[PDB]
């Protein structure tokens, strides 16, 4: 099962969501995995002054079978459990009734963060971007920003017993303002052709992020969140690189990971950074630092550095 502690199967999904599929417009494709995908959208009559909107739209394609139907049911209830939180990409709606399952969330701007960073490597800048300001460039201001909201997004996760269980930049969306937004684009990501997902088992899995109890013996905990975060870091201040560069995932990778192995601190990463990233990959779960303490800690570093 994929929930470690909530059941969704005992969450109601609150009717205050629903709302008519006829008044959605289908676009461009934002993602698509084998049997799931997300578009953008324009929504009329979601705001109450009957202004047009835009959204992102999650449903199946005819390609799904019966376990997805049942998956993307259990994601809508999980979204309508957690309810409203600024750093979690918004829920605006979902159509349940006739018709397939269709769920709604905020649009966000400037689409995931992996792209974004690679998109933006080349112009970083470390410190004091003046009359550079209309370039947006990436600076090492906005790196802390977003590993803040993302730790405060994961801190809210794990205080609803919540596991993401695929915590990486490509799950990260960005809107406005350099606000982040967490997601999971599950069956709407190709995972069969994601270099980044690896043949384990019957599974296609995420291994370069993931803990190893959860590789080994399939435990998905707070803990192994925090360790998929810690990766999360070196993806964020290596501007968007592939984590353990050059590395298949083989036997010498997991006997690495088993022995001790862990990654050096990539080359933008400021000390105290990679000091988290280092005790987020801790072969003891119950060394790592929580999501809250993360938290406490990169907000010190944002108010120390101004
Ligand atoms: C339209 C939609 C429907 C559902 C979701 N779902 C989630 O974001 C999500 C996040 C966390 C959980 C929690 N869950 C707990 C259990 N573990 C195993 C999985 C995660 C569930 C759903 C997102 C979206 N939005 C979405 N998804 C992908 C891409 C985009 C997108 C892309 C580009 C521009 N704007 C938006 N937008
Ligand atoms: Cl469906
Ligand atoms: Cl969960
Ligand atoms: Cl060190």
């Amino acid at each position: 099962n994929n929930y470690s502690y909530i059941d969704p199967t005992q969450l109601p999904y609150d009717h205050k969501w629903e709302f008519p599929r006829n008044r959605l417009s289908f676009g461009k494709t934002l993602g698509a995995g084998a049997f799931g995908k997300v578009v953008e959208a324009t929504a009329q009559g979601l705001i109450k002054s009957d202004a047009a909107m835009t959204v992102a739209v999650k449903m199946l394609k005819p390609s799904a079978h019966s376990t997805e139907r049942e998956a993307l049911m259990s994601e809508l209830k999980v979204l309508s459990y957690l309810g409203n939180h600024e750093n979690i990409v918004n829920l605006l709606g979902a159509c349940t009734h006739g018709g397939p399952t269709l769920v709604i969330t905020e649009y966000c701007c400037y689409g995931d963060l992996l792209n974004f960073l690679r998109r933006k490597r080349d112009e970083f800048v470390p410190y004091k971007v003046p009359e550079d300001l209309y370039k947006d460039f990436l600076t090492l201001e906005h790196l802390l920003s977003f590993s803040y909201q993302v730790a405060k997004g994961m801190a809210f996760l794990a205080s609803k017993n919540c596991i993401h269980r695929d915590l990486a930049a490509r799950n990260i969306l960005l809107t406005h303002g350099n606000i982040t937004k967490i997601c999971d684009f599950g069956l709407a990501r190709d995972i069969k052709n994601d270099s980044n997902y690896v043949d384990k088992g019957n599974a296609r899995l995420p291994v370069k992020w993931m803990a190893p109890e959860s590789i080994f013996n399939s435990v998905y905990t707070f803990e192994s969140d925090v360790w998929s975060y810690g990766i999360f870091l070196w993806e964020l201040f290596s501007l968007g690189s592939s984590p353990y560069p050059g590395m298949p995932v083989d036997s010498k990778f997991y006997k690495m990971i088993k022995e001790g192995f862990r990654m050096s601190s990539p080359e933008y990463a400021p000390a105290e950074m990679y000091d988290i990233m280092k005790t987020c990959w801790d072969a003891d779960p119950d060394k790592r630092p929580t999501f809250k303490q993360i938290v406490q800690d990169i907000e010190k570093q944002i108010s120390e550095s101004t």
